[PDB]
């Protein structure tokens, strides 16, 4: 998938905005491994996603929305735990400005797909 400007890989990992994810985040909390810090991250993605202009939210956007209280290393840690649980599908990415690197796009997974 192609990311368009003004986004670059400097902004960090990407999350695809999902209106259905609002109700999924409450369903995720029934599953083993879904901690409150993971729920905090996904709730921030949901709130910041309301003002998204391109259907995406980046890690840097999440950091700036907390005035730096939520650091990049803290986001990457909770993200690894969330991918370990299976809440996110990792999607390979390519930017029109700069290299992709280790940056990936993350899509919320339907909870009825998790129980299987």
């Amino acid at each position: 998938r192609l990311i368009k400007l003004p986004r670059t890989h400097k902004d960090g990992h990407l999350f695809e905005v999902s209106e259905a994810a609002i109700d999924w985040i409450e369903q995720y909390q029934h599953f083993k491994g879904v901690t409150k810090s993971i729920v905090e991250l996904m709730n921030l993605i949901s709130l910041r996603g309301l003002r998204s202009r391109d259907g995406l939210v980046s890690t840097t956007e999440l950091i700036d929305a907390t005035d730096g209280q939520l650091t990049r290393a803290a986001i990457q840690q909770r993200l690894r735990a969330a991918v370990a649980v299976g809440l996110f599908k990792q999607i390979p990415v390519r930017f029109e400005e700069g290299l992709a690197g280790k940056t990936m796009l993350h899509r919320f997974i339907n909870p009825n797909q998790l129980i299987s």
